[PDB]
Parts: C-alpha cells; sequence; structure tokens
C-alpha cells in the first residue's frame, strides 16, 4: 500500500537563495542540481532522509507564498526532541527569519516559521 | 534531529469535496474536522502514517493552484507495489479525474495525477533493489 512521502517538491523564487537557506536553517544537503524545460531544480535531503526538491520556475514574478492559493497550506516537520526547536529557533533569530517561538499545545510543541519565500513551515514534537 | 513530515496541510477550495476525494483515492480517514479562525479544516491520515489536514480558506477559492508560484510544486507518496498503482489508476479512472497511466523510468514508475484542485500528486514505485521488473 502507500507508505509515506517520496519527496515533497517545493517552488522557489531564487534557487541559490533557497539553497542556502534551506542548507542553513535545515541542514539540507544538495545532492543534484539541474534543469528543466522552464526551470532550474537542486534535490537534496534533510537530516532523517526526507527528500526536498526546490525548484524555480522561468520567468517567475516578485510573488510569495500565499496560504490562501490552493496547493500547500503549510508543511509540517517532525523532530525528536525539544533540543531540535531550540536550536530552529536559533538559526533562524540568527538568520534574522521570521518566526513565532516554540509553542506548547494539546498534541506537542509547535515551532512555526517562514522560508526565504515566506512559504509556510513548522517544526513540531509531538507527544 | 528532524525526523521527516509530521503532515501535511493543503489548502483546498472545497472542504467536502476534498474529503470525499482524498478518501476515496487515497484511503484518506478523516479522524476530526473544525474550524479555524478564518479556516475550516479536516484532519486524516492516509494508509502508512501519513497526516494530511485539508484546509479551506473563507477568503480562498479565487485563485487556482499554479505551480509557478512559491509554495508546492509537487507531492511523492511512495508506494510498495504495483499492485498500489494499478488500483490507483482504476480509482481515478472510475472518479474521472486527471492522470496519466503509470510510466516506467529507469529508477521506477511513477503514477502522476491531480486532486478535485488541481494539485499536483505522485506515487512512487521503485526499481533497484527491488523484483517488480522481474514478474
Amino acid at each position: 500500500s502507500l507508505s509515506g512521502v517520496s519527496h515533497v517538491s517545493l517552488t522557489v523564487r531564487d534557487l541559490d537563495i533557497s539553497c542556502r537557506w534551506y542548507t542553513e536553517i535545515l541542514d539540507w544537503k544538495e545532492l543534484v542540481r539541474g534543469r528543466g524545460d522552464t526551470t532550474s531544480f537542486a534535490h537534496g535531503v534533510l537530516p532523517g532522509g526526507l527528500s526536498i526538491v526546490l525548484r524555480e520556475h522561468d520567468g517567475g514574478g516578485t510573488d510569495l507564498f500565499d496560504e490562501t492559493r490552493p496547493g500547500l497550506d503549510h508543511l509540517s516537520f517532525s523532530v525528536e526532541s525539544m533540543t531540535d526547536l531550540d536550536v530552529l529557533e536559533e538559526r533562524l533569530a540568527k538568520a534574522g527569519a521570521a518566526f513565532t517561538p516554540t509553542q506548547e499545545l494539546p498534541f506537542g510543541w509547535i515551532l512555526a516559521f517562514r522560508d526565504a519565500d515566506n512559504i509556510a513551515l513548522e517544526a513540531m514534537l509531538g507527544r
């Protein structure tokens, strides 16, 4: 049957800028780079093994991510301990990224942040 | 350390339509639906454990899924056997959904399809180290 996620492909405004951001913030490791007919991409993997492909589409506007547009509302990553969240907050702050400090909720702790294109991301330590 | 995807929250034009679509196509099972500040949501889980939250924004439904816009380009699921792909194609066809026949590639087989909001999805089966091409 269906097991899980093979990989998530995210559209970014500037490949290079996003590659650096994901590398610095989430330890994303670029494996290969490439060029499509109307796009440029970078396939990378996060600690834990999750595959994340960043894709820049030709002649894209300046337009940022918008939760109200069909597609991604937000992507939530699972972490192993509170330390992971502390480290993320430290990296986010140092990069001057937008983020709301870890909040404790009924089902766990959530750290909500935004990438270089305002894409809504979260890191959660579940109970 | 980061350990993968906790869950994926998708923005959809019509919550009810999407719930039925995901239930019927991917055996998504709704665990609870509620109301947020400016949204309606339904949290469900897929076979294999992946959590998917469907979310309808009160002020949404005017723009279309557009992979050229920041956010999701496409979401690819891992499947265990060819039969999983065969079943998906059958369901997609029966439902009159948008999809292309499963394609055989060097490193595996991929079934590309769209949900009710045209969001780009894929089902993937690996080749190397398996015997799916030996039957």
